[PDB]
């Protein structure tokens, strides 16, 4: 089986250290992450169905800037991206980012305490998160964390995986929609050749891996209709300034 | 490296897993062939058992037992040993080699372990089946294994780790079981540098998940005693009352 070429090594080291540059949890996460506190964002022990508390639904806006803008970060230092139209670089940047921000609190789940720690900082439980404002997504990204456990990812797959929800051609209105396929392509090679240079002891990993891909898109399109609903039950004044625009 | 397997130990490890692929009955994925426990069984309504999910799950909890029995008789180790210490040895690990079985079929997707291979059951059947909150932490544990990827070997190992405990009450060889364990154990860390997990700190980890089945092991043996008095005697295989006595 083919392993990276120095070419993709390359590539490979380039999204490696810009997600390890951007990824909040470089100074021990488990060790750490502070729980939030088991009185926000309990059931509520109603008709119309789950409304978001606003009580948790504050503790998730308050760190949700530097989540956002990390993803930015992220891709502004892959060289591929920065060759882009700037229309181009939002449209990909809108549909990627709670793809992006989903993936890296699924990978930071914790099966001994059933928690997510959020930025690396926050652990948080089902039950919190759905609360919170995300709903089912809340459940989505939990069984993401579970399903991922035997992958053992490390900070080249997380990144390499960011990168292939970058650059999705599929998005409306891109410009450049076959070269945004190349540079994703070109992370799929390294990235299908770096897995079997790692020789992890899952069957059929590569297939597997690829349909969480498709996981994460439906999360990504799930957090869209999750985020009406927040509009209409949460007040202005809790929306952070970026986490309005992100599904503008 | 680290040290890898002897020639010799390939040679105890070949027998282990043979022993346990053998009556493990997985030669056509569980997967593939597993049923699900009907919501409606077991659903939720400590704890006052569910005799109906309690009648399912001894229904099919003597080929388990049996199965622990024929896994250990072929062993050229434990068979070396009195037939006393043997029968100690089983009614010690019994629970603990099958939760562990149980426990390596968690699937996150449908989120239930498949006893035996067969019938797939989720953290309530189990529950209010009769284990109570061994339920929890025997998913807890198959939770937790789910990153280590453990093949056939490996859960072989695990199991002749558990079955030769020289601590167990009334043993009499106690120093020829502890260097039988000794040297299951040595066998499994050479096996495990020579398959090479990505998992960190995996060795100790590993070792730490032998603690929660002794522990998971003492739990149900209390829970058989709430079992004894709200369930029917009818509902017990003979198999069943004399392992857990
Ligand atoms: O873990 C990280 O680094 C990134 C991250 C940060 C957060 I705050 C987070 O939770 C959200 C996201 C959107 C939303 O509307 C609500 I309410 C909560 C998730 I999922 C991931
Ligand atoms: O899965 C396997 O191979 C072995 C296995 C088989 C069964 I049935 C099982 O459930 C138990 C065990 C004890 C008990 O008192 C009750 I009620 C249910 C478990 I946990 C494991």
């Amino acid at each position: 089986k083919p392993e990276p070429t120095d070419e993709e090594w390359e590539l490979i080291k380039t999204v490696t250290e810009a997600h390890v540059a951007t990824n909040a949890q470089g100074s021990h996460w488990k060790q750490k992450r502070k729980f939030l506190p088991e009185d926000i964002g309990q059931a509520p022990i109603a008709p119309e169905g789950g409304k978001v508390d606003l009580e948790a639904f504050s503790h998730f806006t308050k760190i949700i800037t530097p989540a956002i803008t990390r993803v930015v970060d992220f891709a502004k230092k892959l060289p591929m991206f920065c060759e882009l139209p700037c229309e181009d670089q939002i449209i990909l940047l809108k549909g990627c980012c709670m793809e992006i921000m989903s993936l890296r609190a699924a990978v930071r789940y914790d099966p001994e305490s059933e928690t997510l720690t959020l930025n690396g900082e926050m652990a948080v439980t089902r039950g919190q998160l759905k609360n919170g404002g995300l709903g089912v997504v809340s459940d989505a990204i939990f069984r993401l964390g579970m399903s991922l456990s035997s992958f053992n990812l490390d900070d080249t797959e997380v990144a390499l995986l960011q990168a292939v929800l970058l650059m999705s051609s599929d998005r409306p209105g891109l410009a450049c929609v076959e070269r945004i396929e190349k540079y994703q392509d070109s992370f799929l090679l390294a990235f299908e050749h770096y897995i079997n240079y790692r020789k992890h002891h899952v069957t059929h990993f590569w297939p597997k891996l690829l349909m969480k891909v498709t996981d994460l898109r439906m999360i990504g399109a799930c957090h869209a209709s999750r985020f009406l609903h927040m509009k209409v039950e949460c007040p202005t004044e809790l929306f952070p300034p970026l986490f309005l625009e992100v599904f503008e």
